[PDB]
């Protein structure tokens, strides 16, 4: 049934205020409805329900706007973004998850399955629109541009030289649609 | 002193680069290090308090000459090649590995984070920066821009297609960063 829901939003709302540190099975079974297999059945790890639970949780946070400008609302959405990554538990959530990927395949595919693939669609998908309206040139990849834009902020989360800054959000999506040559 | 010392170091960093380039980090080990170079554990546990330092330190001097920044003049040139260089260290050698398991690990050890920016991430952005504010220098690069931003927006999406694999890390890749960023996406 659509019972994942109350799942779902019992786990974002933990995750939201503290965490995953104290996410487990037992717990959720309460707080929520039953766990009788059932979220071993959904949820095959821990992993697997933190990354289900927080796609959701943020979903409409970070949905793009599209108000017909490309660098206004890319600037919004960035904005959004970062705010979830550094103010909430978001980003020490997504980097403990990202790191531990590394060395575990199965949470590495959850990853991409249950929050990256679909994150990416939803950015290249309010590129492509922007493409269309010539607003971005007709042969830019626009998947290359998620890169150089959320997955520039990513960067400088999981390896803090730099700060995670306003000014370093804006000049991301001045130093694209402008270009940094003369 | 520095000399004699400093020879007995480098000896010691390449036998660190060896061995961690061609068996992995899990493999290397003070013990191993010092029989390989001759160098006692304790000279050893003076110059690296820590395994990942160790690692660390090895990997950064064992890729520094491949990883160096060309200076002919012709900023997009030089950029393409060097993050070419960097995509095949990351993507066809085990370099890429040991690299993306560390940054892993590190997510959840705050001394070993510590130990990656101070022996590896931290220079590698000044060295990046260095040649990109002198491509600004010479006009190539508006004087407004921030290189720091740009170090982000190249190398830091290549570390992020290679940290999770959504997309392919090709030349494609490669070369459309560099002509988005210094071309700009927008028609004119």
């Amino acid at each position: 049934e659509e019972v994942r829901a109350e799942v779902l939003h019992a786990v974002g709302e933990l995750l939201l205020t503290e965490g995953t540190a104290q996410l487990t099975f037992e717990r959720v079974a309460r707080v929520s409805g039953v766990s009788k297999t059932t979220l071993y059945k959904w949820w095959p790890s821990k992993g697997a329900l933190a990354l289900d639970g927080y796609f959701h949780a943020v979903e409409d946070t970070l949905a793009f706007p599209d108000t017909g400008d490309v660098r206004a609302d890319l600037l919004a959405q960035l904005r959004a973004f970062t705010h979830v990554m550094t103010r909430t538990p978001g980003g020490r959530i997504l980097t403990e998850l990202i790191g531990a990927a590394q060395t575990d395949a199965d949470l590495a595919t959850a990853y991409r399955q249950l929050y990256s693939a679909q994150r990416r669609a939803l950015a290249a998908e309010r590129l492509r629109h922007a493409r269309e309206l010539g607003q971005i040139r007709p042969d830019v990849d626009v998947q290359v541009l998620v890169d150089q834009l959320w997955g520039a902020v990513y960067h400088r989360l999981l390896i803090p030289d730099e700060p995670v800054d306003d000014a370093f959000v804006t000049a991301l999506v001045t130093n694209l649609l402008d270009g940094v040559c003369p």
